């Protein structure tokens, strides 16, 4: 891997912990030129902050909140406007409310269901069709995903159910986008700590059980995601999409 | 053998669907059926299809999944006409014509969301109010395909729709299961239904099962029925979390 | 039910087997039984065994599928006693009790291809055999662990050897279907059995899926029988190349 | 970079071998490569191969994995004359040509368990003996095909062989993993090679690919050696008990 020349948008840096932000620094020692899409104000000044550990000449910060079909829309024709032509984008966006990451799955609302699947599967679509406009010959979406898309795990929940349809919005996509040279593909991520995991019931007694039990029998970091996150991004991928990769210390391979 | 067994089957529109195949084998088999419905319509050929069945009384609701108070009041409901049940059988999906065909990638953010609602967050409120009927265990199943495991032409939104549905199955599975409540689904191969008629290249699937599937042939309406019997009902007492294929064996090849 | 059907059950060694519990449901179903053993200290023992069963006669062949000769002669026989059947339940592995514990990467190839003879490949030549006596189709069962579908503790060289089975359940599947012979394996949940006590670890196992299966409850042998009934009949018509998981929700959890 | 790595490949028949396509990789990159072969043929290409290559020196050692005594010698001597190493690219299998067509169900025990020995069992002696070399850790990478996972028309015995290797690798992974090293497989779609030219419809999957995968078009083996970098390097720490398929998108699509 070496990425000079290349641009990439970076999806849902929060702080120095976002595993996006690992995925930064592996793309930035690499060579990428990066754009960063952020929803909060305080995500923007932790990235403007942030920036300053990475080899950025300029920061290119974007206020994205992916429930808005207008802010992504008009967010990626910006950042085609200021930097050109990217050559693709990591996906690191999901949401629920707090009441449904613990306690019984059966209780979910409507309300936190359907949120939960717009901003952490439905977003990944809208973006890859934004996006795609700045690809015209081709390049590499990854999204983030958790093993608990793939088996029912204790309090994930709504998670899960959302990771399911995340990891199938990235088959279905890769299928239509195929033929336009875009790869579309997952990473499933251990766990690891981070704002957003501060909110999962149970979240240490499983970093634990992977420390304990995985084959490498240690978690994995943010940086082992980026370094998976630069191979996917890479033409050292060029032959897969449609994919999973878990970065998960081999948790997923055992029973 | 189902007598003295009260299943509730959610989803016949007319003699063509997958639900009314359930109704049927279960019919047969000796137990007591409630039926629910959204649209007049159903309601119409629902009153027309009992005359098939041995039901000697028809329990007939209108349930929209879409709202959950006539989700709410129509178990309550149940619950004071029959008593206690011992399953629910989910057939209920909605999408709207144009993200059936086409490009995945233009799916509308309200088409994505109507699809899940309906396809899946369904099964999980359903389940929620079926348990108060319930009190010593029982058995849910749903009804995907096999497109919510693989990207399939077509079948688009559904199928981000099923792989939230067979998910919703394993977290229903995990949660319910203390209480003794299975939940299940079938995976149903392609069958000429009203939903069907909407997909686009429903015609090209059916005979390319006909062709390359191990069994060489369609599947029925009655052969879900009759993988529903098993696992409605004690047959299949150690399983649950699991996707049963019903497809002629397409599933296990490429 | 199962009346006029004629089902060779083949792997009872004593009245903990999974076989046996396979050979009680379908007994109590009304089927004609035909039974196949390896050695002779299941033969006395076998006979005391059904007495227990309504079999009105004993149908019992001496197969070890090690060797084609007697899995040739043994189904030969079968159809000269016995006549046409309707299908096979195979419940049978082996591998050295070294091999079952300690370090996966230590196994000896001698260890590794005898797990894969008697408990994979077995499968293929019973499946031509069978079909044989199979002219208007029928279905055979395997009996398979998670531990082909995950690396597990322990289980090592049968771990493998159970990913070729339920790969040789696929391609049987796709094979036979045109045939109409459907292949199909359950995975069974532990149960406590001759052939468990000589795995590693095989309590602390059976102590988690209660702890931790959707269930909260070990399945049995019974269980696996009435699972078994389901795909040995024309319930399960529309499956083939199918696993079904009687393990309490295990497979669908992490 | 791979420079101050050192990585044994196995399976180089000629130019269009894959594990050829990931040494033109790894020696691109840096690697110091020692090469393993069977046939006198296969020492001769790789000698006329290497001159493509920046290697310095010719490290070529014959291993028939169906001997122990050769797979043992052989590691042994190459940790003698390069010392340790950072990893194995496995790129071997065998079935006979009667066994890659026609009917699985008549595959005999001699050819099923000829496929196991050389196409999976010979990955755990050869992981035995390679950790040996690999005190400090480091990468373990089989070539496997999506026949392994899906009963795929012709693959017939080497399909059931490589849902033998698939486990082969989670088992390898779990076991070998506290030592730090780490065991993956790579599921490549079909390539014209040697071994491609024995197998029964080769030529019309191909097209099928190009005419239905995603990215429609087919894979090289380049392409493969591409994500073996990365399977072989730092990049994938992390990652093992991993199978990346690296087929232009296929597995995901029904
Ligand atoms: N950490 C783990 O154990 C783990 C494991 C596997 C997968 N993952 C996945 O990794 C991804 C990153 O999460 P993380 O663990 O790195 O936590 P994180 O740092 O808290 O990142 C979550 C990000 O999601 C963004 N986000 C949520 N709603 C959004 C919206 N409506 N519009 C735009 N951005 C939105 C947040 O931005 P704002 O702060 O501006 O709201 C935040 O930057 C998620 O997909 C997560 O599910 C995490
Ligand atoms: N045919 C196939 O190839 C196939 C294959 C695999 C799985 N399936 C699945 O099998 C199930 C049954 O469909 P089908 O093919 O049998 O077609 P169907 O006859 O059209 O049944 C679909 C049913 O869904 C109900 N429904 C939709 N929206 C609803 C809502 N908001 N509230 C309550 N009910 C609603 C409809 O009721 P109303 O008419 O009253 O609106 C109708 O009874 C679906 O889950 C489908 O996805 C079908
Ligand atoms: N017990 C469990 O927790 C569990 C769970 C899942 C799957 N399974 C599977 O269930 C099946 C039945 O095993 P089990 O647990 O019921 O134990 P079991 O009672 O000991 O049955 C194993 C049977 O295999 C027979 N067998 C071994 N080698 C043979 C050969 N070369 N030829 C003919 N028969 C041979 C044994 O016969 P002999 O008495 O003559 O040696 C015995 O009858 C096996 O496939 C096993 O892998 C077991
Ligand atoms: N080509 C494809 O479409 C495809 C797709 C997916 C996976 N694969 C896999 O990729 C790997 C490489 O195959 P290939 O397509 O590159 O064909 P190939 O060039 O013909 O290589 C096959 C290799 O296997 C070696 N081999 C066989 N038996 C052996 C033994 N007893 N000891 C040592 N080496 C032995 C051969 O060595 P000798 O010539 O010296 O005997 C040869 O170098 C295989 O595992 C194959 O199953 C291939
Ligand atoms: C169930 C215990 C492990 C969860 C691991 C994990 C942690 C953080 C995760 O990120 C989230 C973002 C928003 C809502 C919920 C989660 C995650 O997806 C997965
Ligand atoms: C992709 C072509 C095969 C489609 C098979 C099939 C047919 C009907 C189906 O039922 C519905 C489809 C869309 C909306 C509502 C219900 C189905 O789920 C699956
Ligand atoms: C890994 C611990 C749980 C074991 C469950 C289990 C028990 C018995 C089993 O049957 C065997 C038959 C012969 C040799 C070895 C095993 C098994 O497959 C699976
Ligand atoms: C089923 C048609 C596609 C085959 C793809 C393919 C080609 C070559 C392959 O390599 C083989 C090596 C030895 C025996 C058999 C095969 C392969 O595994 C897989
Ligand atoms: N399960 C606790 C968290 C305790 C833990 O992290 O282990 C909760 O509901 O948040
Ligand atoms: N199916 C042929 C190969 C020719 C082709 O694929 O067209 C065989 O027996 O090898």
């Amino acid at each position: 891997v070496n990425l000079e020349n290349k641009t990439y948008v970076i999806m849902g840096i929060a702080n120095k912990r976002s595993i996006a932000f690992g995925v930064a620094k592996v793309l930035d020692q690499l060579g990428a030129k990066l754009v960063f899409t952020y929803r909060k104000e305080r995500s923007r000044k932790e990235l403007e902050k942030l920036l300053e550990q990475l080899n950025q000449p300029e920061a290119h910060l974007y206020q994205i909140d992916v429930q808005s079909d207008e802010e992504v829309i008009n967010g990626f024709e910006q950042i085609g406007k200021d930097v050109g032509n990217i050559d693709g984008v990591y996906h690191s966006i999901a949401f629920a409310n707090m009441e449904d990451l613990r306690g019984r799955f059966s209780e979910t609302s409507r309300e936190g269901f359907l949120l939960a699947q717009d901003i952490s599967s439905y977003s990944l679509t809208i973006v890859a069709h934004e996006a795609k406009k700045l690809m015209p010959e081709g390049g590499s979406i990854v999204a983030t995903t958790y093993l608990g898309g793939e088996f029912a795990v204790q309090n994930y929940n709504v998670m899960g159910v959302a990771k399911a349809s995340l990891e199938a919005n990235v088959k279905y996509l890769a299928l239509d986008l195929g033929p336009d040279n875009i790869r579309v593909n997952a990473i499933s991520a251990g766990p690891i700590r981070t704002l957003s995991a501060k909110g999962v019931g149970g979240f240490n007694t499983i970093l634990k059980e992977i420390e304990e039990r995985a084959p490498l029998k240690r978690n994995v970091d943010q940086v082992e995601v980026g370094k998976t996150a630069a191979y996917l991004l890479s033409d050292l991928s060029s032959g897969v999409t449609g994919e999973n990769i878990h970065v998960d210390s081999g948790f997923h391979a055992i029973k």
